């Protein structure tokens, strides 16, 4: 599938921390950034995700916030 | 001041597309990655945010899908 | 791209709504289910979509709330 | 309440994963399509949802996004 | 309609800025709290919102983040 | 840091729900209000929070609903 959000950004999974329904997983997309996810443990089998696959963080632009400092 | 949010990622602003009660901010994040930002107009004026301003692209964890090729 | 997202679910495209950064496009999903999504108008452009285009809803399940009568 | 949710899709509950704090409600919504939920177990016990209950799907138009087909 | 958001806060609504397909409407929550809603035109229309509408603001809990100073 | 997220509303933490991956925080915001906020046990624990810390709820404008009597 090709999907409408802004943010598709490639990287390694580093971690995956297993909870009872979801999971956080590390990417690390590079450049010093990684980006934490928690989603279903479900998808995180289906997926066949451990640490080293290649994956994407998938962010809907409407979920991003902008900070600054003080 | 400290936020939850597992992500928050430093950035340049590259880009604002001013629309009428949002609008969509580019961040150049390093490693040739851009993240974008729909936000509302009064917050892109209340933060300064100007092309070039130095920023940060904040997401809560449980907003991040993964994906894979799965060629 | 293969995604964690709990819901893909396929339809078409009934209506398409243009705004001025964001647009809301309808989807028929069958069963007398329509689904509405927000989206950005750069992403509606790039993803070519029309009324009558073949596509689908993908929510996040931490997305969805359930509701009782 | 009536709720600004554009998307509010009656249906019925298939099935519910238990977790510690969370867990995953499933609803069938017909046409042969199911919609899974992450919601709090607080909120699973306090509407009362069983297999079998009768619910909605409700999901803010902000929070969908579209796909298509690969070869589109 | 009863919902699984565990938030579900009563206000009144303050101000209402009108867009292209969203709209941001401010509630007054009391205890000099507001909350801020960017939702679609056609739900502001639909549920009738004018300054001065008895409304409440509701939010999931994955929603939110907490902060510290 | 200072954030786009139109509401930061203040409050005392009166519980915390611990789980493996998330847990549930819950805020008494003043006026008899309450906001829960669903999280990582990994921020749970970097910010600190227990029972009675000062803290705020931050909610993006797009996350919010409105809803009426019927």
């Amino acid at each position: 599938m090709k999907l409408s959000a802004r943010n598709q950004l490639a990287g390694k999974v580093v971690s995956i921390k297993e909870g009872a329904v979801n999971g956080i997983v590390v990417l690390d997309i590079g450049g010093g950034n990684q980006i934490s996810s928690t989603i279903s443990m479900d998808s995180i089998r289906e997926l066949g995700l451990q640490v080293g696959s290649d994956a994407y963080a998938v962010i809907k632009a409407t979920s991003v916030m902008i900070g600054i400092d003080d």
